[PDB]
């Protein structure tokens, strides 16, 4: 079975992508199977479906390891985060690099939370991304909710849905672990070390498993409010951003009130 | 032992890179070893050594496979070669992709022979790349010789020195295999299939081994006119482009006169 730009576009329309949509995609590209024009056919087909005014996103992050950021002897040899040159974290697969290196793509400024975006509103989604609490309202994720966008899990494991970290941020529950770290960025065109602060997106709230995002998504799909479908050979899920965030905040806040 | 932008720069100086140099690099990056800022440190270090007027090149090619290209049923789903969008052939390693996706880089128009270039003369090296016989004088390889540039095998096996296919083009020896194939390119901004003609660069001249480039390089190094040295943990070779081509034309033409 071989996918084409044409056939991938019909698979994306079948799962629910439509004209003007903004969609953040998480992908395990190897699950799509054989593609005539390679994985670029997927991005091209998406843009065919949503049109030039739509926007595709991918979770770029960057490749600074904590083993490295923290080892002080290597401190001066670590390049600053540069949203135009820092490659995406390889843990998130080729897909965000695919977007980031496509002509016309943009990438936001908050390093660990940084998002790549292409399409009509890429300038809007990537701009004014808060350095601290980069998963809150002033981020591509918060604008995805405001713009009533969607999340596509393209063969990706369901617990890699980064949008639910934005739910973690909004949700009121006790003893949110705050994380503080120091990373090099650009200030006035020069490398500067800056202290960051965010809610922890690396580990779950104490008392839930590392993969509980997957459970939340499966509960949301159980309500019938999402859509499952095949993109190429990859089993995929399309959910509305605003609904799943409200769903996830609800879940987290109720779980929080079960404390003593 | 970990490499840095600084330490790779000193390694590149030790092997013979100098201000203003134009260097086409073939790389097996995995055996550079650990690099603090990843393989982009190598390119940054090269640019530190050669300066903004120097030029780094990598051999991009592109990804259209003969299986697909030849298959008539998928001919219409095969995207045209776009020097701005078509990713590098993956069996040349990450290095040409690394250059091609670096801001400011350029890429030439002859698909199978196409070269990515960044630096002071990148416009000149990538301009006017002949579609037929893309390894002859009107190519980045011909301009490398004219500019008296260099080739650096950065941990790469010596028989991957594509510059020697330019020597194959020049060398007068009998019964050169001519290759004819068709491939989709951009004409007037739209996809058009075009027939191509070149000397064979995928198979050696009848009567030589698939890796005879390696033997030529090793015998050139035995004249004393190349330099060996380690870039990071990778065994590397630096040769002048003009001399090795003249050396290889000599070798091929003498081998050709042993017929009859
Ligand atoms: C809680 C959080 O926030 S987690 C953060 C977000 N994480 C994510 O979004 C990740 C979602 N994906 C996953 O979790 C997947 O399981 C991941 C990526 C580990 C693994 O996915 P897999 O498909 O192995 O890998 P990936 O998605 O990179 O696809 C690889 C396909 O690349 C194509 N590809 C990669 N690079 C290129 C290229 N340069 N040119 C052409 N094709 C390429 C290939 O077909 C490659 O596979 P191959 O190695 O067989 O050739
Ligand atoms: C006849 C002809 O004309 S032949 C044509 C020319 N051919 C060439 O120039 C190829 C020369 N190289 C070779 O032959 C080598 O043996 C090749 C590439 C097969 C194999 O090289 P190897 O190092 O495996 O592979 P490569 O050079 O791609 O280095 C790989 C890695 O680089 C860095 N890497 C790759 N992608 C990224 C990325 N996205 N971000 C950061 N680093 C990356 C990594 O460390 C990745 O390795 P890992 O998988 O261990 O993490
Ligand atoms: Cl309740």
């Amino acid at each position: 079975r071989v996918s084409t730009r044409s056939s991938l576009a019909e698979d994306l329309r079948a799962i629910g992508l439509a004209d003007g949509d903004a969609v953040l995609v998480h992908a395990a590209l190897r699950k799509v199977g054989k593609i005539v024009g390679g994985p670029d056919d997927i991005l091209d087909a998406m843009r065919d479906v949503i049109g030039p005014a739509g926007t595709v996103l991918g979770y770029a992050d960057w490749q600074l390891e904590d083993e490295i950021r923290d080892d002080p002897a290597m401190r001066e040899h670590i390049p600053a985060f540069d949203p135009l040159r820092s490659r995406s974290i390889r843990d998130n697969g080729f897909w965000p690099e695919l977007i980031r290196t496509t002509p016309g793509a943009l990438r936001s400024a908050s390093p660990g939370a940084s998002m790549a975006a292409i399409g009509g509103e890429a300038e809007w989604f990537t701009a004014d991304h808060a350095l601290d609490y980069g998963y809150g309202p002033r981020s591509p994720l918060g604008k995805l909710v405001e713009a009533k966008g969607k999340v596509l899990m393209l063969g990706a494991p369901l617990d890699t849905m980064t949008l639910l970290a934005h739910a973690e941020h909004l949700a009121d529950f006790p003893n949110k672990r705050i994380l503080r770290y120091e990373a090099p960025i650009l200030v006035d065109g020069e490398k500067v070390w800056r202290w960051f602060e965010e809610f922890d997106t690396s580990d779950p709230p104490d008392g839930l498993a590392d993969d509980y995002f997957a459970g939340i998504v499966e509960e949301f799909l159980a309500t019938g409010r999402g859509k499952r479908g095949k993109i190429g050979e990859a089993s995929s899920v399309l959910v509305p951003a605003d609904e799943i965030v409200a769903f996830a905040v609800d879940w987290l806040e109720r779980w929080g009130r079960t404390a003593r």
